[PDB]
């Protein structure tokens, strides 16, 4: 293994943003002047937060992603005061930024963006990971304009000796969040098809589509699936969406018990996709 890295390996410049419990910073290796957006954690807030297991699942999985689609984790770090995590820098930001300024995405760019996010999803779930976070800030972009999903503090790895498919801790982001773990107490890789779904209309229609200004209202709406369509969005889109925003977990295009990530490729929403090549592809321009 390369030598262990120190801050004073580093200069750092600016923050790039700051969570409840973690600073990111861009950072230059003055050995290689490569950069580098590194997370950083006061190991006293951790305690004191009760995140130790967080810190530790963020690594643990990140450790086990080898994929173009998500934000990749280079090396760790610690010293008295600090935990670091050396990650790719993605230039670009987040998707929800571009969401919030175009307010809609065109109906090339919604299908580009989620095609990708779907690729992403397949490798995930066939790792047996299940995100639980999935959402437009979490899922970055880089200098190229691809997606680099982030944010693994809450994500499962499910046992394979156990055939785990149900994971119990109650994690997410209430507009996203599926309507099994809030009615079962525990959520499955499905979960984030519903994720997927939400986000595939926010793309279109500029909002999620269970919204109120407090969590208890979201979730009455989520578990009635009360939510509509703007007049005018993409028909094979809708019909997408609704093949994803589906209560039970076991009939969401793209689940284990519907077959798997085939069926949800060949939706005809997706009819001029080319799977293979995706992020190797110049991306739309989004206007
Ligand atoms: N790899 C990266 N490249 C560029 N920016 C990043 C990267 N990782 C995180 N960020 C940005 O840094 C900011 C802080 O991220 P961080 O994980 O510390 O907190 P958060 O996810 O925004 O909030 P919370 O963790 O409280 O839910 C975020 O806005 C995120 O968009
Ligand atoms: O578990 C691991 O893989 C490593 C191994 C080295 C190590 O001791 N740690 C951190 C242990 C730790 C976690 C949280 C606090 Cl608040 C204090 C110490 C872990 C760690 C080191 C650096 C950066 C992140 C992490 Cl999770
Ligand atoms: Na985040
Ligand atoms: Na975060
Ligand atoms: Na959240």
């Amino acid at each position: 293994q390369p030598r262990k890295k120190r801050p004073e390996d580093f200069k750092f410049g600016k923050i790039l943003g700051e969570g409840s419990f973690s600073t990111v910073v861009l950072a230059r290796e003055l050995a290689t002047s490569r950069e580098y957006a590194i997370k950083i954690l006061e190991k006293r807030h951790i305690i004191k937060e009760n995140k130790v297991p967080y810190v530790t699942r963020e690594r643990d999985v990140m450790s086990r992603l080898d994929h173009p689609f998500f934000v990749k984790l280079y090396f760790t770090f610690q010293d008295d005061e600090k935990l670091y995590f050396g990650l790719s820098y993605a230039k670009n930001g987040e998707l929800l930024k571009y969401i919030r300024k175009i307010g809609s995405f065109d109906e090339t760019c919604t299908r580009f963006y989620t095609a990708e996010i779907v690729s992403a999803l397949e490798y995930l779930h066939g790792k047996g990971i299940i995100h639980r976070d999935l959402k437009p800030e979490n899922i970055l972009l880089n200098e190229d304009m691809h997606i680099q999903i982030t944010d693994f503090g809450t994500a499962k790895v499910l046992s394979p000796e156990s055939k785990q498919a149900r994971a119990n801790s109650f994690v997410g982001t209430a507009q996203y969040v599926s309507p099994e773990l809030l009615t079962e107490k525990s959520a499955c890789k499905s979960s984030d098809l519903w994720a997927l779904g939400c986000i595939i209309y926010q793309l279109v229609a500029g909002l999620p589509p269970f919204r109120a200004g407090n969590e208890g209202l979201i979730f009455a709406k989520i578990i009635k699936l009360e939510y509509d369509f703007p007049e005018k969005f993409f028909p094979k889109a809708r019909d997408l969406v609704e093949k994803l925003l589906v209560l039970d977990a076991t009939k969401r295009l793209g689940c284990e018990e519907m077959e798997g990530y085939g069926p949800l490729k060949a939706h005809p929403f997706f009819e001029s996709v080319t799977w293979e090549n995706l992020h190797q592809q110049t991306p739309p321009k989004l206007t």
